[PDB]
């Protein structure tokens, strides 16, 4: 019960503060369906293209999943750095 | 004209994929109105903290617009990657 | 109250969990301390080496500081990414 | 012998400098263990869930090592820029 | 046709401008040679390693191939963002 | 003397090994000129548009300074990399 005191640096909230954090964690979930979208492009792309060997090696050397993984990633901890900047943490 | 075919690289593109990276682009102009509101917010919380030494002292410690600033570019380099995803470029 | 319910995706948390997440934390303010010895050990060294100009361009051609908040900024990204784990969200 | 003086940009350094160097490696050494055990908590998580399908997606869901994973990754890469700041090397 | 007239932000671009654009993916592109004789220098290593367990325990614990695989999408990041300084598309 | 061997995981290096990091660090000051040459160019940019207001609202708007000094730290960060990975050190 009332874990966030058991946390270091971790301080009382105000309504408004909670509101902003889960307005960026609601944005991301959009950002997340886009994600799982292009991912199902991606997949469908690679399908299609199947038998043609230079089109295979074309999205090979693309690496979009990768790409894809770097985004999500970068998506996500940036979403973690508007949240810190609202939630304000007394701790290093 | 045609500057794409200029480019190293680059390909010429479906409208689905266009379309697919102007959806990116487009939640990325909500992401850039969330991340204004919320320094609006800390200018707010600066102006109203004035002559409380000890909660300027708080904001300062736990600098929450390099955090936004991280962020922001954590969401639009993201952004890029899934673009990068969905675009497929031919070079490195 | 209780905030942590309000907040989409935190989850409650058992006390090894808050443990090592406070373990991590305080592991993180040994770096601070480091960063904050080097950061003086800067200061010192462009202290001493005021009038050496061939030192304070080659201090500045290094770019000690901004090595130095690159390095904060990782440690502390990752500081979040080793609590994220523990406290595994429900949230993207 | 003598390595550093073929490498460019590599300067001789001080004690005091390889001291603090070898500061951070130490801390960083803790670091590891650190996420060592993070990593068997969530093997010993993944093992006592077993069975329950609604946990197991639940940790999947969450990702936990991937997020180790870029923690370490964090940690490591701000630890060479803390090194780096130290080193002041003569190369970009 | 004339794709980049239907991509949100992005715009007519100068030959000066494209030339630069160029030149940095072009730059790339020798990276990426260094990247392939650095993985090629590794899996030679690890061959001529066999039956040394220690040898073999040695580069597992280095990790050598994680890191370069983190280098290459630096490097490729930042093609990114110098060519987007270039670009200075009018998108966020 | 000898400063490697004083610094903790250091370990001896072939000159093989020192000629690829070497290469790479050479590599890299082709990327600095480049860099200063964008650099250049972006000052002559807002030189020329000074007086047209719509420009030098554009040209601040798109942030470039801020996005080649993403670039910089992203091509010189991944240079590190790649030198960690010939260098393989026996510390975390
Ligand atoms: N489930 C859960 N995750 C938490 C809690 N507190 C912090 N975290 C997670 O740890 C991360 C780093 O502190 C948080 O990032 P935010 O963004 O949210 C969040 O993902 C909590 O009470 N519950
Ligand atoms: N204005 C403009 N920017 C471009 C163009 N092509 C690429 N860019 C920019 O360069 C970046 C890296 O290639 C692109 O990222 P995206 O994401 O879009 C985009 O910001 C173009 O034709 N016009
Ligand atoms: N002060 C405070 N900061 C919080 C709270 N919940 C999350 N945060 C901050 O938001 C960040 C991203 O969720 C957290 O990273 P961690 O690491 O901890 C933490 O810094 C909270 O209840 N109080
Ligand atoms: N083993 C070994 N690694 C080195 C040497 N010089 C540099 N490195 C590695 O290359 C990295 C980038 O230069 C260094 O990061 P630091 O942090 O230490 C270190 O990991 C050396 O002489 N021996
Ligand atoms: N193939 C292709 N890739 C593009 C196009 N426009 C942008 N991209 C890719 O999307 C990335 C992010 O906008 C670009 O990074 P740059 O660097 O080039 C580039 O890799 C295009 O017209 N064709
Ligand atoms: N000047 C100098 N810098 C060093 C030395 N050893 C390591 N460094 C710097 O510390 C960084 C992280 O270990 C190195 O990255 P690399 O890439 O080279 C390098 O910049 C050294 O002997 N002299
Ligand atoms: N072939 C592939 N498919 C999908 N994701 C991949 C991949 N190769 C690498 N990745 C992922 O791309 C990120 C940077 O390397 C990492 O994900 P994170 O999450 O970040 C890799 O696992
Ligand atoms: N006091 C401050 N206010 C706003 N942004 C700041 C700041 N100190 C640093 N920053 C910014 O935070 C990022 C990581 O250091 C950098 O921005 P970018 O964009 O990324 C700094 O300029
Ligand atoms: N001269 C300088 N002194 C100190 N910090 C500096 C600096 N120039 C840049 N920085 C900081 O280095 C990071 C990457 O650019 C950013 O910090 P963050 O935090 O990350 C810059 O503000
Ligand atoms: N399922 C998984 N388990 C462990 N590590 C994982 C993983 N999926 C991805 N990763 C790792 O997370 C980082 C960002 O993608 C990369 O590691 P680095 O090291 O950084 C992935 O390999
Ligand atoms: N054993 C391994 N071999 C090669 N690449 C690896 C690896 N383990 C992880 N990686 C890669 O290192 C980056 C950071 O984790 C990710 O690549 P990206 O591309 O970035 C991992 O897939
Ligand atoms: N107006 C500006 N001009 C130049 N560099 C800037 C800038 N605003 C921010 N930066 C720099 O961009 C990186 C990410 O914020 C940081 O540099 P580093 O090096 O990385 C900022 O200092």
């Amino acid at each position: 019960d009332n874990q966030h005191k058991k946390i270091k640096g971790y301080r009382d909230l105000s309504q408004e503060e909670i509101d902003m954090m889960n307005r960026v964690k609601e944005l991301g979930s959009q950002f997340e369906k886009l994600i799982q979208d292009v991912s199902d492009h991606l997949r469908g792309q690679y399908n299609a293209s199947l038998h043609n060997r230079d089109e295979i090696t074309r999205i090979a050397n693309a690496e979009p999943g990768r790409w894809l993984a770097i985004g999500k990633t970068d998506i996500q901890t940036g979403m973690m750095a508007i949240i810190r900047a609202i939630a304000q943490p007394d701790s290093f």
